[PDB]
C-alpha cells in the first residue's frame, strides 16, 4: 500500500473539495472582471534574492526554500507581490499606467498549513486613495458574492504615514520604521515591548490606540497628508455605496515591511477568525528593486481557507452537487453505435452529457444517472430508433424525435 | 537592478501571454465539461516514492526533486497520473464508480523548458474500449474547438497488448515488457536495437511496422484481444462522427511504464512537431500500488506547448486585446463621488466596468478607454448630472437617464 495521504501541509482537492474551492475561485474571477483587472501568473518558483529584506518579516522568515542541483538558492515564493514587481520591472516603459492586475496564486510556507491559495489584486501607476477605495470595494464585492454582509465582516482602514511622522518627529532615522510596523503588527503577542527596545515606544502606543480620525487630526493636524488622505477614502467608499463595510482601526499596521501609505484588513464581526484578507499602498517597493522612476502601487492578498471557515460557520457552504444536462443509455450494446450519434448531437449543442460506458441493465443506469446529477435521461432503444425516436424523461418517459432533444 | 528574468526554464505570464493561456484552458475546462468530467487537483509537491518506477522512464530520469529541512525526499510532480492514483487508492470503496476525473496541472522536470502545464483526463473503473474512445473524442473535441480540422491533426492508436503476446511467445518473461516498451518508444534514435540487447528483436522490429489492423488480425488471429478492441474502438470513434481524425500506428507505444492496453498520440499532419497529447489504459496501476481489487483506468495528458506552436503556425491564435464594458469618467474630481455611484449602477447590473482612477483631462481619459478596449465611455459632468443623466458614447455622445444604461 502506498502513502495515500498527501505531503505534509498539503491539501487533496478531489472533485466535492474541487467545487468548494472552485466555487471561490468563480468569484475571485467574477469580481476582478467586474472591476476590470487583468489576469496573470508567474513561477511558483523564484529566486530567494526575491525576498531577502532583512526586517524580521515572518513571510520571510519561514520561507520554503532549497538550493538546486546547480547551487542556485531558490524558494516556493511565499506571496505574489514580489513576483508582480519583477514582472512590472521587466516591463519598464512598455507597461501602459494605469494596469490592474489579479491572479490567484497557490503561495507556501516552512514552520500546521504549507500552502494556501491568495487572490492577489493589484492597481499600478495611481497615486491617489482611488487605488485603495477601489481595492477595498473589490474585497467587500467578493465578500457580498459569496453571500455575507457588513453585518458580517467589514474592512478596518489606517495609514502608516501617521505612526511615520511620530517615529520622524521623535528623532528616530527614517531607515528603522519598518523594523517597527513589522515588531508593533505583533501587538495582537504581549511583550511588543521588548523588541522595540532592541520615550518614542510610549508615543506609538498611544498613536495606535487613538480610536477615531479626528483624534489623529488633533495629534497631528486636519491637513496633514493621512488625514485628507483617509477622509478622501471614506468619502468615494460612501459614495460607491459600501459605507457600513469600512472603518478606521489605527491599530492596523499589517506586517509587511513595504506598506508606505493605507494599510487594511478584512475581519469578521464576531471576533472568531484570523485577517480575511490584507493589503496596502506600497510606493517605494519598485524603487527598492532598481526602478528609475518611482512607481506607486497598491494592492491586496485573499487567502482561501479564513474565508471558508467563516462561510462554512455562517452556513453558506451549502454541499454542491455534480451536474450534468443529459446522460444517454443505450437500451443494450448494439444500441452504442446509435446512442453515440446521440451524444455527438447533445454535446454539439452545447450541453453537457455523458454515455453509460460500461454494460449494465437500464435500471441500473437511471441509477447512475441520478447520482451524477442528471437532469435528463435519454434512452435509445430498438424500437424507438426504427421511429427515428429517443426515449427522454426528466429526474428534475415521453418519446422524442432526434431533432427535438436540443 | 533586480534580475527580471523568470528562473532557469520557467514562464512568465503578463496579461497578454495570460489571455493566450486562458484561451487554451477555457478549452480545456469547456471540453471537460462537455464530457462529463469532474475536476480535481492535489499539490504540486509529492512524495518521491510515487514515482520510483525502475524502468529508465524519461519522466523518471529528469524528475525536479529535492530533500526538505526535515530530510524527506519530495518532488515537483513531473506528471499527474501517479496523483491521481494515490488520490482514488485513498478513497478506496467509498468512491462511486465509474469515474471521471480531470485537470490541468502544472507540472515540471530538470534537464528547454522546466514546466509546462498538462490537460488530464482520466476515466476510472472502465474495462471495455469505450473509455479510451470517449477520451480520444474528448482531445479531438478540444482541438476541434481551437479550429483545427481532421485535415490539420489526428490520433494514432495501438494496443500494447500485440507486443505483450509477441513478448510472451517468445518467451521473454512478463516482468521485462514495461522495459522493452520504454526502449521502443525511442524508434523515432537509431541504436535502439543495442538498448534490447541489454531473435527476439527482430520479431519486435516486425510488428511496430505493420500498417494495418488486418496485418495484425493475419500476425495473431481475428479475434486476438487487441484485435476485437481496436475494431470496437474504430467503430465507436466512427459512429460518434470522429472517424477522420483516428487511424492505426502499429508504432506506437508511449513511454510510460504503466500502460497495458489501448495507448494513443497526437501528432500534426504536416510532421512539423512533437506528439500534441498522449495516453493509453492502465489497468495495474492501482494494483501495484497496493489496490486489494484491480482497477481498470485509462486516460491522457495533452501539454499546453506543442498546441500552441501549431495554432500559431495555422493562424489560429489571433491576439485577443483586453476588454470592459464601459469606463466611467469623471468630468472632474467633484464628480468622482457621483462617477462612483454611477460605476456602482454599471457593476451592479453584470458589466464590467472601470473608474477613471487618476485626475486627467476627458479626451486623455477617453483615450485611456480605448486602450483598454472599452465598448462604451460613460462621461459624468455637471449639467447632465442635474438633469439625472451622463453622457454615454460607443466605441465599437447622447445623454441618457442614469436608469437606462442597464
Ligand atoms: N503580498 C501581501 C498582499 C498584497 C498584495 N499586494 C499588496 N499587498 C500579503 O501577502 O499579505
Ligand atoms: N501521465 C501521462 C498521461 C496520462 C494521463 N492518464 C494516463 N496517462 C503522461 O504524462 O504522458
Ligand atoms: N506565505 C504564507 C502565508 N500564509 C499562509 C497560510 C497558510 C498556508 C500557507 C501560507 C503561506
Ligand atoms: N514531465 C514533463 C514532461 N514534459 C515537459 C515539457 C516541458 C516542460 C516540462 C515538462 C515536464
Amino acid at each position: 500500500m502506498v502513502e495515500t495521504e498527501p505531503v505534509q501541509g498539503c491539501r487533496d482537492f478531489p472533485p466535492e473539495a474541487m467545487r468548494c474551492r472552485r466555487h471561490l475561485f468563480d468569484v475571485f474571477h467574477a469580481t476582478a472582471k467586474t472591476f476590470g483587472f487583468e489576469e496573470y501568473d508567474a513561477p511558483v518558483l523564484e529566486s530567494e534574492e526575491l525576498y531577502i529584506r532583512k526586517a524580521g518579516e515572518e513571510i520571510t522568515e519561514q520561507m520554503f526554500n532549497f538550493i538546486t542541483k546547480g547551487g542556485h538558492r531558490v524558494a516556493l515564493r511565499p506571496e505574489m507581490t514580489p513576483s508582480l514587481a519583477r514582472l512590472l520591472l521587466g516591463k519598464g516603459r512598455s507597461l501602459l499606467l494605469p494596469a490592474k492586475w489579479y491572479s490567484i496564486p497557490q503561495c507556501w510556507r516552512y514552520e500546521r498549513r504549507r500552502e494556501h491559495y491568495q487572490w492577489n489584486m493589484d492597481i499600478v501607476g495611481v497615486k491617489s486613495v482611488s487605488a485603495e477605495v477601489e481595492l477595498v470595494c473589490a474585497a467587500c464585492w467578493a465578500m457580498r458574492s459569496l453571500g455575507l454582509s457588513s453585518k458580517d465582516v467589514g474592512i478596518k482602514v489606517n495609514s502608516r504615514k501617521v505612526l511615520q511622522t511620530v517615529v520622524e518627529q521623535a528623532g528616530v532615522t527614517s531607515d528603522k520604521f519598518a523594523p517597527v510596523c513589522v515588531i508593533v503588527d505583533k501587538m495582537e503577542r504581549e511583550e511588543v515591548e521588548a523588541q522595540l527596545a532592541v520615550t518614542v515606544v510610549d508615543a506609538i502606543t498611544t498613536t495606535l490606540s487613538l480610536k477615531s480620525i479626528d483624534e489623529i487630526a488633533q495629534r497631528v493636524g486636519e491637513e496633514h497628508e493621512a488625514v485628507k488622505e483617509l477622509r478622501q477614502f471614506f468619502e468615494q467608499v460612501e459614495a460607491y455605496g459600501y459605507g457600513d463595510w469600512v472603518l478606521f482601526d489605527a491599530s492596523v499596521v499589517r506586517g509587511l515591511a513595504y506598506y508606505t501609505g493605507i494599510v487594511f484588513e478584512g475581519f469578521d464581526r464576531e471576533g472568531k477568525f484570523r485577517a480575511l484578507c490584507g493589503g496596502g499602498r506600497y510606493d517605494n517597493l519598485l524603487t527598492t528593486y532598481g526602478s528609475p522612476t518611482p512607481i506607486p502601487c497598491a494592492g491586496f492578498g485573499f487567502g482561501d481557507c479564513v474565508i471558508v471557515e467563516l462561510l462554512q460557520e455562517k452556513r453558506l457552504l451549502p454541499d454542491i452537487p455534480h451536474v450534468v444536462d443529459d446522460v444517454v443509455i443505450p437500451f443494450d450494446e448494439s444500441m452504442r453505435p446509435h446512442a453515440l450519434a446521440v451524444l455527438r448531437r447533445l454535446r454539439d449543442a452545447g450541453r453537457s452529457a455523458d454515455i453509460i460506458l460500461d454494460k449494465k441493465k437500464v435500471v441500473q443506469a437511471f441509477n447512475y444517472a441520478d447520482r451524477v446529477g442528471a437532469v435528463r435521461a435519454v434512452l435509445v432503444a430498438p424500437e424507438e430508433w426504427e421511429r427515428g425516436e429517443v426515449q427522454v424523461k426528466m429526474l428534475r418517459g415521453f418519446a422524442v424525435p432526434l431533432d427535438r432533444l436540443v
